[PDB]
């Protein structure tokens, strides 16, 4: 689809509300980042902030990619918000 970082605005900060301080980890691994990066992402300024900047620099880091990895961990609650809210 379109990228995740394609949203340049505070709707991504509204994803810090959604991709909450737990399930983002689970997703991070399922998004092909090694566990060392998942750990460095909770050390970096905030996970979801440096996550949507860094994952959102990778090839097919589309909204529909992140949504798929979420729906794979059945965290479809975040996905349906991601769909709009």
């Amino acid at each position: 689809g379109n990228l995740y970082s394609s949203l340049p605005l505070t709707k991504r900060e509204e994803v810090e509300k959604l991709l909450n301080g737990d399930t983002w980890r689970h997703l991070a691994g399922e998004l092909g980042y090694q566990p060392e990066h998942i750990d460095s992402f909770t050390h970096e300024a905030c996970p979801v902030r440096a996550l949507l900047a860094s994952w959102g620099a990778q090839d097919s880091a589309t909204l529909d990619a992140l949504l798929a990895a979420l729906r794979r961990i059945q965290r479809a609650d975040i996905v349906e918000s991601l769909c709009s809210e």
